[PDB]
């Protein structure tokens, strides 16, 4: 196992397994974008860049008697994306490890949770805004997406009207699949009032149209939201290496570790995204 | 055949799963078997008997796989991307649902919302409480007066389906739970219908059915410029035998 | 017969299912067995509050449909299942005729029906548009039936209009009138299109009050080839015996 990878590690196989379990459990509870985006299978270390095809037009099926000789294919542009690396560091102290070993006390993996939280926050930020250095577009700044302006959401019923208008805008472009809604926390809290007309909570009424769930993320500030047509053919996440931990070697009698992963986001059809902005 | 049998199997499964998750009409309409390729037209007897002939149409959509990506896939031993196949399969299902709910004006095939001999019900303002229940009850009464007492299915536009999500006055229950026992075959919604429209249909293979010749399938169009084009196709048609067993909630 | 055993079995199954899902009277009325074809008349003793014996003649109900040789030839060539569609229409028509005979009798054979027998109770209904009136009317009808030493499980049959009018919310109550009505009527509430307007019937069920004598159930017969086509006929022989006319209350306008 991980002991073979780092034979000079203070921990044992059980401790490494517990650390990995803690890291993955902390990562799972914090990842928002992975709740409605499919994962392209783990490729491996044999790749360092990916290819993305961006479409600009949509064609529908045809009805005929026997068929046709010509083949109709939409025009697409090919681009190259560089897979970035995201990582964080934490330290374990020798005195605490020795005391736990001599007292037969379970080891406290608290810094690993903070490292995993920071890595997850960085990944969410990259997904929702893109990497400026590598020039990778994000959900809220892609080119060719639809834009909607929201009104005053303090008055009851306005949010439902805005969501309906965004859905109509997305539907007029031959997009009928299930939708997902992501909001800033300030707007998310405003949906927990009582709809006077229907005598129900506004969030419950909104959840009827958005059948893939409504989520909120802290990376969005102020009045900000996005409506996305869920589908593998529309957007995807390519993962080279998932969340993992590495031992950096002893230094100053203290043992540092690193938590790292390599992911990227591919947007195929920018027309399947609507952004609700102030 | 650039792909081996495993890749073809995954392609077929991907197309089938993508199509099945989107189809609405197949959830409450029976199929008249996979007849085969030996038939090209069907006969319908409207029992009011009048015999008509319907020509079975063909629905298809094409996509393409490139060879560089495939070769890299076998080189690196990684799963093959099939996003284009799913994107193609979605549109075929959408077109099939549109044809089922509105028919083809060029093939001269009636749809559920425009067939002759049906019943029409004018709905009221659904923004209040209880109006939807009254409208559904009246539509079911109209259907019942025509010697039709069987399982019923209700299909609504998303706007009306959302409007149904309210509180039934004086009983403190959701109206949807008060409708699900009258309409014992379920309530469905589909984006095909626009505005405030709906349909109530008495199910049963003796009232209406779907005749299919070839189900969803994939065909290789042959190599072209070292690439690989593919086609996704199917041949289906809808027969309505008792037009009186349909009530359209219009506005 | 052009059909083999399998097609005959399928035809019988289709006719049986169509008849079973369409018959209303058979839901709350007992059957006096399959008697057979050795009996052509029955005896009914009416108790009036004594016994009067009356001879009833068993009628025959039938309807004909046809299969076209071109369709069976095409189905045989293409190896596709045959289409038994006219049989469903014939079975539906026969069932409708039987229900009409049960609820109104035959004037030719002077057999009384449920809504026109002599020695029954009649109740005049009010305006059922207002909430609560129907509950009061049903309660009063059951009270009328109660002061006759009749307390068995009751059954209610209504016209579709009255049946639909009953699906509102009871005034000053959370529940609908359907539940309150079904509380009193423990044998179910049925509706049929045979009744027209605002009419209904409340019947104290039981073998000793009324029953059905069936000499031959639903069956199919081959009439022989004609014009290369194939006609068939669906038929049955039933009759209704009412023994205690006092156990019926008819709601009329």
């Amino acid at each position: 196992g991980k002991t073979q990878l780092f034979p000079d590690s203070p921990l044992t196989d059980q401790d490494f397994s517990q650390l990995d379990q803690t890291v993955i459990d902390t990562a799972r509870r914090q990842l928002i974008g992975r709740r409605f985006i499919e994962l392209y299978g783990p490729l491996g270390r044999g790749i360092q860049s990916i290819f993305n095809d961006v479409f600009i037009e949509n064609y529908e099926a045809k009805m005929d008697f026997q068929g046709s000789f010509d083949t109709d294919i939409e025009t697409s542009k090919r681009v190259n994306y560089t897979i970035p690396l995201l990582y964080k560091d934490f330290v374990l102290y020798w005195r605490d490890l020795e005391q736990a070993k001599v007292l037969d006390i379970p080891i406290d993996f608290s810094a690993a949770a903070n490292a995993a939280r920071d890595v997850a926050i960085l990944e969410d930020q990259m997904i929702f805004y893109g990497s400026k250095e590598f020039d990778i577009p994000g959900l809220m700044n892609v080119k060719g997406r639809s834009t909607h302006l929201i009104g005053n959401w303090y008055e009851s019923g306005n949010a439902f009207q805005d969501v309906v208008e965004a859905r109509n805008k997305l539907l007029e472009m031959k997009h009928n699949g299930p939708f997902a809604l992501v909001l800033s926390p300030e707007l998310y809290s405003l949906l927990h009032r009582v709809h006077k007309d229907t005598n129900v909570l506004e969030i419950e009424h909104v959840r009827e149209l958005v059948t893939d769930g409504v989520f909120q993320t802290p990376v969005l500030k102020g009045k900000t939201g996005v409506l996305v047509n869920t589908g593998r053919n529309n957007l995807d996440l390519a993962v080279s290496e998932d969340f993992d931990t590495a031992y950096l070697g002893e230094e100053g009698m203290n043992h540092p570790f690193r938590v790292y992963e390599t992911v990227v986001l591919r947007i195929k059809r920018p027309s399947a995204i609507c952004t609700l902005e102030d």
